[PDB]
């Protein structure tokens, strides 16, 4: 039993149905994590290294997929349709269409660096035995992007997207001078495409990069890849476990393949060069990931159970209202049969309530074992004194004794610090 | 129509490409745009209707759709996927996120507590139509629904049913004044399964809470063959068309064909019923009525451009700082070349920067043409003051002269009415 399927069981997070092999399931809560995973994705690609998130068809003409060379490329390993026979066929990869994105107006070097993102679904169709868990998968969600830029900016997009991947693994993240990941750097083979001028201006700017990077880097020289140079990042599980995650890698091939040009500062035409993305991988094996790592329990931005209250005596009439209260107020939601509806960027915490007659030990206990990042009782004391009995998970020595407000400001000190 | 279309040119909102017939390319603005409609309804059917998101598979086997009935019926503009150089057990793409949300429902033994239990999928659809009996916006091969579910005894049902109202009542009666009802309603009864007094007795449930409504309706024969009753949600045009925004269906079908059951608190098993709503319905759709009615005339609250600044002396310092500082100030960007990451619920705005050096008339001729909501202009009495001009969209004449803080907490008590 993997760690994932296990804590899916346990939280309600995934599932997974024979009517549908390969494809995963998102439950309400796998849902939350998903988004907010997303979410923070996006923000800090519009809102600081100048992304414009773009939402592409799903599937594409089989000479689409003939003219990037795909289509003998992924035989089986793409799937097909055909419609009323031009043989349609269903996106692997985001590349072809964000290259139509490109080549449908007139660019100038003043657009550059033009940046897309995209968010959309990816089929992949491999071996019945192949996929395994989230790692592996058919249907699967990646944040990819495209740099299309002028040589020159070449180093200094390379720059920030790593600072971006610098910001997820090494600070936002757990699990491992000294940083969380290294970086393989793969220079060209011995037989290549493009020519060797702007390959050797890119190799040596990464050179330069990842020499003044302060990161570790293997050479790994010579391996990959025909349309240019590679950075895969590696980041070593506690079980010691080696992991490439994301992969920045330049691309040669499609420009010319798909014609794509730019208005230079000279008023002459040359051929922009493009850049491969990626940060979170796989969506779904980055969530992989994070579980093999935190075992379940999740920072308290990114948890499904934010919290939960519990009141000493179920039938204790105080200790009910001020629970009921006190959630009503952190959960922040508008009756359904009312007019008025929720505004923009207002916060709400899931906070759950147990009312289970059982021991407070139990509800205390179970509670517990659900992961719940924050756990909030109510006794005669705290009833008395007009306060709530608060507790970390990972600790289990806090217990302050805060008020409602108090509460709701460190729940949003919380989720604006993230952590 | 060629609104849509012209809306799309001077905003750059959509663009399409003959690789990709019946798919819409959504790049930055139209992005933004459905990105936020699809954020507004997320926001309200969770933190208000009770609503789960899931995320459901876009491949499902034949089997599938055989057993839940629309292999029969709607199988004629189904697409189908094959992808197999062996079985090849004939796996259909998914036009509707029906059978999906049943079988997720299925999977968890459930009970009486755990209703209404709602959910929603604004996962991807396609629907295959003739290729001339594509409409650009209208009518897609690739177009994402809103949809969703409810599960809930017979007891709840008329609850459910005006609460999905009220969402309605606001997107439609409330949020948008395109034109003291916005809407009426239709009717049902049109193969279905089941006894002929029980989908009569739907109906007569139905026909109840319509005499209990309030809102004009009609009748039809041939409105949702299945699974039962339905109430289809009409609204007239700009001009002398109606057009059916949303569908509310009651569906005894399904229930009992996928074997979905729970418990009740006398701890027997009973058959749910279940709801399917939508609101906005097709999103492209929508958002087409949105563009037909308004122009490109968005409000602040959808608008790509938000506003734009204008430096009456493009090469004045004294100005252009003050200009700047606004945008800096304003958009709310972070440096690219930071660790600080974006923080969450954070405001930002578009707010263009026009340096373009003609006269500032020249500037202000497209402005209200790219359609800017708002237009802000820095003169030499506005340095020496230190304040901005600020002219309203529709407001040929009346102006305000405020300071940057104004600025921000006025377009921030915007955007949170939905201006
Ligand atoms: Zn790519
Ligand atoms: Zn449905």
């Amino acid at each position: 039993a993997t760690m994932t399927s296990m804590v899916s069981q346990r939280q309600d997070l995934f599932m997974t149905d024979p009517l549908s092999p390969g494809s995963m399931f998102f439950l309400p809560n796998g849902a939350k994590i998903f988004n907010k995973l997303i979410e923070f994705m996006k923000l800090q690609q519009k809102f600081k290294f100048g992304f414009n998130e773009v939402v592409t068809p799903l599937i594409y003409k089989k000479t689409l997929w003939e003219k990037s060379g795909h289509w003998e490329n992924y035989a089986d390993d793409m799937f097909k349709v055909e419609t009323t026979k031009e043989e349609y066929g269903l996106k692997p990869m985001n590349c072809p269409g964000h290259c139509l994105i490109f080549g449908k107006k007139d660019r100038s070097y003043n657009e550059l660096p033009l940046r897309f993102s995209d968010f959309s679904p990816l089929h992949r169709n491999e071996a019945s035995g192949a996929l395994s868990g989230l790692t592996r998968l058919r249907k699967f969600h990646q944040d990819d992007g495209h740099i299309f830029c002028t040589p020159s900016q070449v180093k200094s997009e390379i720059f920030n997207s790593l600072k971006l991947i610098d910001i997820v693994y090494n600070k936002i993240f757990p699990f491992v001078a000294e940083s969380n990941y290294f970086i393989n750097f793969s220079t060209r083979p011995d037989h290549f495409i493009g020519d060797l001028k702007v390959w050797n201006h890119a190799e040596q700017v990464l050179k330069e990069i990842l020499e003044e990077s302060g990161k570790p880097w293997k050479l790994n020289p010579g391996d990959g890849a025909f349309y240019g140079p590679k950075l895969d990042i590696m980041v070593t599980d506690h079980l010691r476990k080696t992991h490439q995650v994301a992969t920045i890698q330049l691309d040669f091939q499609l420009p010319e393949r798909f014609d794509l040009k730019f208005k230079d500062q000279d008023n002459s035409y040359k051929r922009p060069i493009m850049i491969h993305r990626a940060t979170f991988g796989s969506i779904e094996r980055f969530m992989a990931l994070l579980i093999d790592s935190n075992e379940g329990r999740w920072p308290f931005w990114l948890n499904p159970y934010q919290a939960v209250i519990i009141p000493v005596n179920t039938k204790n009439v105080q200790q009910l209202d001020m629970c009921t209260a006190l959630q009503k107020k952190l959960r922040n939601e508008l009756e359904a049969d009312d007019m008025e509806p929720v505004p923009l960027n207002d916060w709400h915490f899931n906070v759950d309530l147990d009312i289970r007659n059982e021991p407070v030990g139990y509800r205390i206990k179970s509670a517990i074992l659900k992961n719940y990042s924050y756990l909030i009782i109510v006794g005669d004391e705290e009833v008395q004194l007009q306060k709530y009995n608060i507790r970390e998970r990972d600790n289990r020595k806090s217990f302050e004794k805060l008020t409602m407000s108090q509460i709701w400001e460190k729940f949003i000190e919380l989720e604006k610090n993230y952590k």
